[PDB]
């Protein structure tokens, strides 16, 4: 059988939003924010064997306190705050899903990762998003991560309380 080591560490993206103010009158499904990065084309190796080799790879949402619901869509800690990842370029996916290819060398495709934010339901609460990583991808280990600091998504939207 073959064998297949990491050639490079991890290309990150540190998925910083800044913060978002949700309006009222934003439709349940509708987009709130998003934000994309790129990353070039590259001819760095990030997986490399010593045959031909056949890999499957996954895009997996890895946070703690998220839980996916429909559509890709997954809910938060905040009420009513939904989170959906996307890659577009020459391999596009919607996390999660899982890619397979053949060879010996594998490259990054140059391609543009996406940050939905989604409005899940008709009321939503405030906070701030938990520091550490969301994305992972790769063939059994990471070869594309992306992560949050700390206080680089706040989501603040105006409530209405009785008096």
């Amino acid at each position: 059988g073959s064998s297949c080591w990491q050639s490079n560490s991890a290309y990150e993206i540190n998925m910083a939003m800044g913060r978002v103010v949700v309006s009222p009158d934003l439709p349940v499904g509708s987009v709130i924010a998003t934000k994309t990065w790129t990353m070039p084309d590259n001819n760095t190796i990030y997986v490399t064997c010593d045959r031909n080799t056949t890999l499957k790879s996954d895009a997996k949402v890895v946070a703690a306190g998220l839980v996916q619901g429909a559509n890709k869509v997954y809910s938060t800690a905040i009420p009513g705050i939904g989170l959906r990842f996307s890659r577009k370029g020459a391999i596009s996916m919607i996390y999660p899903d899982s890619y397979t290819t053949t060879g010996s060398s594998f490259r990054l495709a140059g391609s543009t990762f996406t940050l939905d934010i989604i409005k899940t339901s008709t009321t939503t609460g405030s906070g701030t998003l938990a520091s550490g990583p969301y994305t992972e991808y790769g063939p059994g280990f990471t070869i594309l991560k992306t992560s949050l600091n700390a206080d680089a998504i706040t989501i603040v939207s105006p409530s209405c309380t009785i008096l």
